[PDB]
């Protein structure tokens, strides 16, 4: 079964991927979500990427503290206390974000769509 494993799904108000788990098979090719902002909804499995974490060299979508976001490439994985820290470049300079900073627009996601989605 998919119940429990960590995904990238897509939230279908905005089109944007967002870091959960999936806490139900709801049957039909559908999945119960839990989003780790505490969000939750049903999301078809052709939406949902089975990648924990998004993987290096991919194009993400980094927030920073004053609710800007910037296009940036995964360039590391890191673990430490049990999180996970992704090392993002932008413009040839890399910083460090938390699991929950990194998101995947509707054109990001798309992309990885064919290797790991759930469809």
């Amino acid at each position: 079964s998919f119940v429990g494993l960590r995904v990238v799904a897509k939230w279908s108000s905005n089109g944007y991927f967002y870091s959960g788990k999936i806490t139900r098979d709801v049957g039909a090719g559908k999945y119960k979500l839990l989003f780790d902002d505490g969000y939750e909804c049903d999301v078809l499995g052709k939406d949902i990427l089975l990648c924990d974490p998004i993987p290096l060299d991919t194009e993400v979508t980094a927030l920073s503290e004053d609710e800007y976001f910037s296009a940036g490439v995964v360039k590391g994985h890191r673990k430490e206390s049990g999180e996970l820290y992704y090392s993002i470049e932008k413009e040839g300079q890399r910083k460090w974000y938390k699991r929950m900073a990194v998101i995947l627009s509707l054109e990001q996601g798309n992309r990885l769509r064919e290797q790991y989605g759930l469809g």
